[PDB]
């Protein structure tokens, strides 16, 4: 699979505004430099915002400005998937809750991408595509990063939260349980990907294999 590689989402014909900015939290700076900085009940994170840095109590020990700093894990790898075609693994352990990395691509309408489907999307036998936010999707089969390769899973191990960055919607990908070195990371598609009759039948190999994916 062949694709354009990008640092942060383009934005092609819509805007994912939030309609709401993070807001001022009071979470206690740690006296100790290399003490992290809100983590338990920050305000931002309860309701799934990142910190704006021009005000956070905390400056560079704030833990909430993951998707921002671009603050991807640097041990994934890509390989083949036995059935799968080419997935994604890491190569050391990954701890439940960790931020992983941020899903990049095409911001599109929903009509944008209908589109898409008929006159380019048609013949493929891969799909590269999550929900956003109201009819709004990121489209990566042209752009993106290393996340258009992670697997489906019926039973995942990490899991797509949307966040509100600056007043914008952006997805980052999330550890769900802990994972040892050489763990494929999954998630669980149906949950995210669009649906305009995508079916496709899974071989997650998951006991409980719901068979097919949406
Ligand atoms: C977002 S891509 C993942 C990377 C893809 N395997 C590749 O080689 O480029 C999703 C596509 O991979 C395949 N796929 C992903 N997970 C699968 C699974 N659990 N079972 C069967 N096919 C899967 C499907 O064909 C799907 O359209
Ligand atoms: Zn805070
Ligand atoms: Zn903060
Ligand atoms: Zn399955």
């Amino acid at each position: 699979g062949s694709y354009k590689k990008i640092r942060s989402n383009v934005y092609v014909d819509v805007k994912p505004l939030s309609g709401y900015e993070a807001t001022t939290c009071n979470c206690k700076k740690p006296d100790d430099d290399t003490r992290k900085g809100c983590v338990d009940d920050c305000l931002n994170r309860m309701i799934f915002a990142e910190c704006s840095p021009n005000t956070c109590p905390c400056g560079e020990q704030c833990c909430n400005q993951r998707i921002q700093r671009h603050e991807w894990v640097q041990c994934l790898e890509r390989f083949r998937a036995e059935e799968k075609g080419w997935g994604i693994r890491t190569k050391e352990p990954l701890k439940a809750g960790q931020f992983i990395i941020e899903y990049l691509g095409e911001v599109v309408s929903e009509q944008e991408f209908r589109n898409r489907m008929i006159e380019q999307y048609h013949n493929h036998s891969d799909h590269y595509c999550l929900n956003l936010d109201s009819g709004m999707v990121i489209d990566s089969y042209r752009m993106g990063n290393e996340a258009r390769f992670i697997n489906h899973s019926c039973d995942p191990n990490c899991e797509m939260q949307k966040w509100s960055v600056n007043g914008v919607y952006r997805i980052g990908l999330y550890a769900l349980k802990d994972m040892p070195a050489g763990t494929e990371l999954t998630y669980d598609y149906n949950f995210h990907s669009f649906n305009v009759e995508l079916q496709q039948l899974c071989k997650c190999g998951f006991e409980k294999c719901r068979g097919i994916i949406g």
